[PDB]
Order: C-alpha cells, then structure tokens, then sequence
C-alpha cells in the first residue's frame, strides 16, 4: 500500500506513518509507501492511475472520485465520537465573530472562509443553503459565490482566492482545511468560517476566547459554539479512504488501517499517533477521528 500524500506536511506524517508500522506489522504486513501529490484529485488520477493506491476524502470529495467511467470507491471510514458512541458523521456549522449582528440572512456582502471546494461543510452544504440568493447568472456556482460575498478563501478554487492568492492546498496558511478556514475567521473573514462543529475545541481549549465566537443557524439566530446540534447548518456523512474499484488493494488497505488504528490509535502515545501529528493538524486522516469503520 502506497498512501497518497497531499504535499509536504502529510508527506512527514506520512514517512511517521511508514516507520513505526514497520516495526508492529508482521514481516511484512503492506508496509506502506508515501506516495506524495500536491492537491487530492491528483492524488485521485494517480490511484486510478495506479500510481497510488488510497487517500482519504472528504464525502463531497469521495463522491467526485466516484466520478468518470470507473472511479474510485470508500473502503475504510471513520468513526468520530468515542470508542463508546462511535458516530458516522459530523455537523457543518457557520462560525462566526461575537458581536457581528449579522445573521445566515445577511452574508449578503461578506467575506468568507472555507475548508475547500466541493467539500461537505466548507463549500456543499453553505452553498446549497445559499444559492437562489445567488446573483442569477449563476451559471457557473463558482461565479456567482464570487459575485455575491466580496471576499473568500476557497482553497483548491479557479476568483474567491482574495484572502489566500492562489486558491492553494496545505502549505496555505490563513486558509485551507478546517483548521485553516477558522484561521481565516481569526481575521480577514467576515466572521464567515464554514467548518465542523469540533474545529473551535481543536483549535481552543480556552473558554474564554471561544466565548469570542458563535454559531449561525437556520432557525436566523445566533448561538453559543457549545450547542451545535441546535445550530448547525447540517449533518455530513463522514471522511472515507478510497481505492480503486477494480484490482484497488481493499482487503489490504484494510488491513493496514485496522491494525495501524490498534496501535496508534485515539488513546496512546507510540511516538506515531494516527490522529494527531507535529507536522500540523488533520495530516492523513482527521484529528477528530476516533477510528476506522469498513
Ligand atoms: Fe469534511
């Protein structure tokens, strides 16, 4: 099994994840090879390609990988709630700045950050939530996104690159994933941050500065970050690797997942660590994972 990489940092967690397997899995066990790729859909041409064999997408993103006369497939899932309650999915929700009196009624002339394009909570879901609105010639969705807020970070996009030129995919800072849309929000965002609802906890374990944000809902009102399962924008089925469909390894990348997630799963410390890395935040698979479902 040769994991796909999206660039430079997953390429080092990557090497972490390559290493310490190599010393749990059999005398042999795959033993993985870090294949590395700058952006996901390139990492989607070469698995089908066979260049590479897995990554794991967001379920907006595993759908496009379906896409084309023989696509990619989910294979191995994860299970964000506890080894207890385990949990399927997750919340997108609009982050916003305390005290910005506006409401999901108002991003009329905003700024706004995302996770990426085409993504569940960072694009599909505010989008589909938001178009009618959308300027008419909403001939492309792209065009009419940019015709209607006044400022974006839409990584992985061409335009809605305004607060991180060049529209990029990792190596971007005040932009990018969950982590980077809420970076986005800690400045430069009309306090329009579409995430996942546990994106303010990874990134603050201090009360007191995330008492500095709120929630948008549907039901046009505000709402204290805590309870998202009463304001959040709607329910997300969940991050998944994929193979190929025909000759992908799927047994086998099964079998290193599983194995890999018994060592170095949610609760242990074995230098590795699945879900959590020092090469930054959701490297390889989400921090928010807990484990791996089939
Ligand atoms: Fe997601």
């Amino acid at each position: 099994v040769r994991w796909c990489a999206v660039n430079d940092h997953e390429a080092s967690k990557c090497a972490n994840f390559r290493d310490s397997m190599k010393k749990v899995l059999p005398e042999d066990g795959p033993r993985i090879i870090c294949v590395k790729k700058a952006s996901y859909l390139d990492c989607i041409k070469a698995i089908a390609a066979h260049e590479a064999d897995a990554v794991t997408l967001d379920a907006g993103l595993v759908h496009e990988a379906g896409l084309t006369p023989n696509n990619l497939k989910p294979v191995v899932a994860e299970f964000y709630g506890s080894k207890e309650n385990p949990k399927t999915f997750y919340y997108a929700v609009a982050l916003v700045k305390k005290g910005s009196n506006f409401q999901l009624n108002e991003l009329q002339g905003k700024k706004s950050c995302h996770t990426g394009l085409g993504r569940s909570a960072g694009w599909n879901i505010p989008i589909g939530l938001l178009y009618c609105d959308l300027p008419e010639p909403r001939k492309p969705l792209e065009k009419a996104v940019a015709s209607f807020f006044s400022g974006s970070c839409v990584p992985c996009a061409d335009q809605l690159c305004q607060l991180c030129p060049g529209c990029g995919c990792s190596s971007s800072q005040p932009y990018f994933g969950y982590s980077g849309a809420f970076k986005c929000l800690k400045d430069g965002l009309g306090d329009v941050a579409f995430v996942k609802q546990e994106t303010i906890f990874e990134n603050l374990p201090s009360k007191d500065e995330r008492d500095q944000y709120e929630l948008l809902c549907l039901d046009n009102t505000r709402k204290p970050v805590d309870e998202y399962e009463q304001c959040h924008l709607a329910r997300v089925p969940s991050h998944a690797v994929v193979a190929r469909s025909v000759d992908g390894k799927e047994d086998l990348i099964w079998e290193l997942l599983n194995q890999a997630q018994e060592h170095f799963g949610k609760d242990k410390s074995g230098d590795f660590q699945l879900f959590s890395s020092p090469h930054g935040k959701n490297l390889l698979f989400k921090d928010s994972a807990y484990g791996f479902f089939k």
